[PDB]
């Protein structure tokens, strides 16, 4: 795991990527690590934003599955050809697997102009794979064909990171790991059973927090909350920070807020605690997020020279998404073998002058199942 430490590059803004090699002889690509999707899909044609792409026909081990795939989003898509090839992770375990690969032949609003990655490693489960759940996701192939344990953990830093494949590295976190159950193997779905701001219960029905699901998603920048929860949260963060006025635009992620370099008044901004369903009946634990995780610094803007931040909490269309902004505070263990997700304070988390992040428990929370939306 020493050899996997620091094997990710990038930021929460454009995502985190891992080097992979596909085919024979090996072709080296940077691949977004995305726990909110389940396809392994790589640029396979010279889209102008791409540094590198997959040239199937130069791989002696490529096998055309003679089947297309099509994945749409709200305002875009990617599209391509399914096949299999030999895959590896230079700074991963010392194995080669034959995996399903979607050779992206055409796409729209998918690749980010200026990014240094060319594909997507969908680490979530087969149920949300495209074109259907019979397209075995990458991690499933890795585990089936090798003795690599069926887990991985992510330490996302910035504001790069590490993906430890096959276990847990003690040196990437402090304190103890607490585990929340994966509710259904599709997205990494979890249950938020309670939310607090500076220790103050947000006081809503916990079904609101998971309406219609809550997921851990390294392919999303922000903490995203459902509409009602988002409004409750912002009102409360306004209240804790009412000694200053901010434009409405700020709370909508449209405008920055700046202070004289070094004078950002962090104390004004509250810690958010999300309680997660525990492994034991009526037991939960809490993860504590600090303002320096949801106030994301904004660098050279037009031409900026102060200290400036945008609000990295946003409204959710499809439930609570624990994006990179949240994951960046923690070492997140995706224990697929035991249907569970572990959190511990990250060794690389941004500290704050007077407050320290935490993962802690146990708490008693009755009727936690009822926080699940059905
Ligand atoms: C922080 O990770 C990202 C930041 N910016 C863009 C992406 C990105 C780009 C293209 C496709 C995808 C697919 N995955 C999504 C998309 C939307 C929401 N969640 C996920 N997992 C991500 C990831």
């Amino acid at each position: 795991f020493v050899e996997m430490v620091d094997n990710l590059r990038g930021k929460s803004g454009q995502g985190y990527y891992v080097e992979m090699t596909v085919g024979s002889p090996p072709q080296t690509l940077n691949i977004l690590v995305d726990t909110g999707s389940s396809n392994f899909a790589v640029g396979a044609a010279p889209h102008p934003f791409l540094h590198r792409y997959y040239q199937r026909q130069l791989s002696s081990t490529y096998r055309d599955l003679r089947k297309g795939v099509y994945v749409p989003y709200t305002q875009g898509k990617w599209e391509g050809e399914l096949g299999t090839d030999l895959v590896s992770i230079p700074h991963g375990p010392n194995v080669t697997v034959r995996a399903n690969i979607a050779a992206i032949t055409e796409s729209d609003k998918f690749f980010i102009n200026g990014s240094n990655w060319e594909g997507i490693l969908g680490l979530a489960y087969a149920e949300i794979a495209r074109p259907d759940d019979s397209l075995e996701p990458f991690f499933d192939s890795l585990v089936k064909q090798t003795h690599v344990p069926n887990l991985f953990s992510l330490q996302l830093c910035g504001a790069g990171g590490s993906m430890i494949i096959g276990g847990i590295d003690h040196s990437l976190y402090t304190g103890s790991l607490w585990y929340t159950p994966i509710r259904r193997e599709w997205y990494y779905e979890v249950i938020i059973v309670r939310v607090e701001i500076n220790g103050q219960d947000l006081k809503m029905d916990c079904k609101e927090y998971n309406y219609d699901k809550s997921i851990v998603d390294s392919g999303t920048t922000n903490l995203r909350l459902p509409k009602k929860v988002f409004e409750a949260a912002v009102k409360s963060i306004k209240a804790a920070s009412s000694t200053e006025k901010f434009p409405d635009g700020f709370w909508l992620g449209e405008q920055l807020v700046c202070w004289q370099a070094g004078t950002t008044p962090w104390n004004i901004f509250p810690v958010i605690s999300l309680y997660l369903m525990g492994e034991v009946t009526n037991q939960s634990f809490r993860i504590t997020i600090l303002p320096q995780q949801y106030l994301r610094p904004v660098e050279d803007v037009a031409t900026s020279q102060d200290d400036c931040y945008k609000f990295a909490i946003s409204q959710s269309s499809t439930g609570t998404v624990m994006g990179a902004v949240i994951m960046e505070g923690f070492y997140v263990v995706f224990d697929r073998a035991r249907k569970r997700i572990g959190f511990a304070v990250s060794a690389c988390h941004v500290h704050d002058e007077f407050r320290t992040a935490a993962v802690e428990g146990p708490f008693v929370t009755l009727d936690m199942e009822d926080c699940g939306y059905n």
